[PDB]
């Protein structure tokens, strides 16, 4: 587990990833634009989501 | 009449979707908060374009 969600996060499109405040997270920052690629490791989905709404865990 | 800057940008926000507002850290913006999922419908003061971004990435100002 490498990171971890800190605000609540709604999706407006279908490329992206529900996030609830301190759901646990498997991610990788696309560097390019500061979105991360990710999966929930709450509810089992994946997508992307801006990057400021996840610190790192290590 | 005149409208007041309602809300400033904290972090930087560079679109991946046609409706999204380009972000800059401390543009100056007037926004309206979607409470059905926490995104703003907002205009950029600095760079004049419209779009949606997301809640935490910017701060009410006063």
């Amino acid at each position: 587990q490498t990171h971890r969600a800190i605000f609540r996060f709604v999706p407006r499109h279908e490329d992206e990833l529900e996030l609830e405040v301190d759901d646990p997270l498997l991610a990788e920052l696309q560097a390019e634009d500061y979105w991360y690629e990710a999966y929930n490791m709450r509810t089992g989905a994946r997508g992307v989501f801006p990057a400021y709404y996840a610190i790192e865990v290590t």
